[PDB]
């Protein structure tokens, strides 16, 4: 009894407070602002962002990111990160004035993929009980439309790339997936039911479960091509592409996808590699994400974690390559979308006695960040003392309206705790972190499917 | 030397002061939230709001003031509020739903006086210096909108008053009213000049004096002519009025405006004095505003000073007599359009610590506060316990969106340091100060024509 | 334009306060007092007011101090908030010189509590300039080749250096048929800075 009481809310308390606090200046202004305005509108503070949003960067990539990207409403930031830094390439070689790879032809197949993975992960643990963390949590939300960098490769290593021009973001779904991916969802929702069902007498080889499972994959298709039409070409198959280069010159070029995205995009789909600054874990180990996926049988999410030193000299280092770099972050905690300014000390919340002394580690074990958006860093300014970077310049999937011209300016604090993982290629990285990879030796650090370094949805 | 060197702006100065504020909590917030927003918007105090926005009256006129009126883009307000005294008269007597009697009707008439009235004040200062305070004052805004209850008198007393249904609003002119004063103000500018000239070898009682001022009327009234109609009816011409009262049943008034002034507004041009505080002279004597006008030889300008004790007595009084009182404030002071409050302290201004000692009688000597609007309380709210009035309610002409559905509340503070004038009926009056008005003992206090207790413009 | 928008507005604020004590032996509705009373805050000027805050102040790149805060693009309010607290120090400062001369240490500490409010409510709605006149900053920008450069330079030098800013050259001609041509014409009492250039034309 005493201790609840104690641990009550204790009416003669909270006046008595009140009156103490209201017996404070700072508090009798911050009370009357607060009830005025959105607590980020009223703290902004401009003393630091003249200071702040510098957009001049010593070390930047050759080629322009022509034309700004608009994911519109879905969480397909990481297929426009993953293609912006790709698109470059085509852009630079082939003489053009605005190039896009097709982002929509990435979804279609990530999302029918997604599906259908999401049909053996019930399979495989039809043995646990329905109102299990796992089963409930692959029931949550089947077909979003985040992933990350290795369900990316997954998609390329199947399905090639192929121009925008060739597939766009014509249909509505692919600017407003939502109402598209609760109609596939709810369906999913029917099916885990029928296959859990069908499988407490029958093991998952019977002929009927397979059967089953076929006519899941069929209604699954069949629902899709309802909002969006299956890729013109198949992966093997050849597709003609006309354009027009800087010059005013007509050029056709005759490939298939899973050939274009070797030859024009300069992927090899062999050599990139994700870093990750999980402080939760020692530096050096790998990290693995248990059961997330899109294709069945695809590479598995894996990390090198390593401290933010070596993090942002790789950044430093691929820039310098010519290079941007895709990357993982906390969207959108300290991001101010208005002026492009990602900086953790841009609000003035100290002025209303609002401090934060949660450590990283802690804030993502404590349920406070993770990953939640990919974007871009096609620059940076090193300071000329021998210092390290300052800040990044970075290309979000927004549309030109959003932040300067569709470009953010992300400091090296915020870098270094808003931010999780980046991608490299692995001749980048030193022998001694390389070897990581290339060994057969390393162990890594198995996460459950639920861990907040995931997916960037 | 040494007094110029004290009395600069010295450098090290401001930035050593700037450290020390920056040292105070209180004032870092308020640079932050100060540099984001508006003054007035941010320091909105809403805890005073919600006790202050009450509109619970007990004391209140019998009928309803609709519809709500416009002045729009004009300054009219004195006509809106003298006419919206008496309209009530015409909704109560006649059984109507809505009624207004004509603004435009008095603002034609007005301005056409006005400029009559400005050639005459030329033509009696040309003995005077052009850039003497006098003359420029008068060449300054000759035709403004603007005016006093007298100067409401004086016209009613050679034009009267028609409904709306004759003459409404439908020029352009009479909501937007600044381009057509530029015209006219422009042209008497020119005619000033002429005038002054032609008086330089003749005296004003001259056949070419007089000649030319009729000229000078005769186009005026042409320019006018083409911005607004002159009315429909002559002061003592028959006019056909027809309508319906609430009950739908039609009728027709046949009348004139004189005789629809006295029979149907009920105005008895000889009852109405003006009350004033106005704290720079003694209480008890007369104030008169030399050479402020509109009809030539009409009623001057002339308020009994009366305490605010007496004024908020005669207030009271007056509603309970079941008329609404005419008044002149200083708006927008201390006026939220928004939720239609007038509260001093409605803002939290000494949280940024800015306050404000300077009383009444010395912010209206030191250019800070002056007459500005006319407004109508049609009800107040006395304390049961034998207290005095603690808010007042108030219908300004700037229609229903603004404000309350156009209505406004104000305290009893804001009424004793931002309002000045009220008006009431003479019987009103305690013979004590009724008498101020009938003997012929009083010499009045005399004030130039450019003191801030003049019309309500 | 906020560097010299921020200096012109204090300097007028101070300005204000010295043209109320030159002035106060003349009566509160006098021609000259109404008229500084009415608007001394306002954010007009002239060619020399502008020389003035030049030679003092020098100038910036707008990189470093912009038109970010709300008072710089809406003015209004700030300037009505200044003037009422400066009509309230005319007063004080005029009663106060009723019993005692200018040169009173009284008085002189009174004007300094004024300068100190004054500047004091200038900061909530403008930061004073990042540097000082004499005092060095660093200036990071692009050229049209994409090249990136960095300027360090003080407000004052930047001004004659790299403005091309003489203020020894200019002069204002008018053309004011009211008075003879080839004659000097001079605005008594207009201002910014205390002791700076008067406005002077020649017609």
């Amino acid at each position: 009894f005493q201790g609840a009481m104690s641990s009550s809310i204790d009416i003669s308390k909270i006046n008595s407070w009140n009156k103490e606090f209201q017996s404070d200046l700072t508090h009798q202004l911050a009370t009357t602002v607060l009830k005025n305005y959105n607590a980020d509108d009223a703290l902004l503070n401009k003393t630091r962002l003249q200071k702040q949003d510098n957009r001049v960067f010593n070390t930047v990539v050759s080629t322009d990111s022509t034309p700004v990207t608009n994911q519109k409403s879905s969480g397909r930031c990481w297929l426009f990160a993953a293609t912006n830094q790709l698109r470059l390439n085509v852009l630079s070689e082939l003489n053009l004035k605005e190039f896009e790879l097709s982002q929509a032809y990435l979804f279609f197949y990530d999302k029918l993929e997604k599906a259908n993975y999401f049909l053996d992960q019930i399979v495989s643990s039809a043995d646990q009980d329905i109102d299990s963390r796992l089963v409930q949590y692959l029931l949550a939300a089947p077909t979003e439309d985040g992933g990350q960098y290795s369900m990316f490769l997954n998609l390329v290593k199947k399905y090639g790339l192929i121009p925008k021009d060739l597939y766009g973001d014509l249909p509505y779904s692919t600017t407003a997936s939502r109402k598209w991916n609760s109609l596939l969802t709810t369906k999913l929702r029917e099916f885990a039911e029928t296959l859990r069902t069908a499988l407490k007498e029958r093991s998952a080889d019977d002929s009927i479960i397979v059967t089953l499972r076929e006519q899941m994959q069929r209604e699954i298709f069949r629902l899709m091509s309802l909002f969006m039409d299956i890729p013109p070409v198949q992966p093997n198959e050849q597709f003609t592409w006309e354009y027009v280069d800087k010059d005013k010159k007509i050029h056709t070029i005759k490939s298939t996808p899973l050939e274009f995205a070797s030859k024009y995009a300069k992927l090899d789909p062999s050599t990139p590699v994700s870093l990750i600054n999980d402080p939760r874990h020692p530096y050096g180990k790998l990290i693995k994400i248990d059961r997330l996926g899109n294709v069945l049988g695809g590479d598995a999410v894996i990390y090198l974690n390593v401290d933010n030193e070596t993090l942002s000299k790789l950044v430093v280092k691929r820039l310098q390559n010519n290079k941007a770099v895709f990357f993982g972050s906390h969207t959108p905690k300290f991001m101010d979308k208005k002026t492009g300014v990602m900086d953790i000390e841009l609000w003035n919340y100290p002025a209303i006695g609002y401090n934060l002394p949660q450590q990283k580690a802690s804030r993502i074990r404590y349920h406070e960040s993770l990953m939640t958006h990919a974007m871009l860093i096609t620059g940076c300014h090193v300071d000329e003392t021998s210092k390290l970077p300052l800040r990044y310049r970075v290309e979000l999937s927004w549309g030109k309206d959003s932040g300067k011209d569709g470009l953010y300016v992300m400091t090296q604090k915020y870098f270094e705790e808003y931010c999780f993982q980046i991608v490299v290629d692995i001749n980048e990285l030193p022998k001694e972190l390389a070897s990581k990879f290339t060994s057969g030796k390393e162990e890594p650090i198995v996460l459950p499917i639920w861990d907040p370094m995931g997916a960037l949805a």
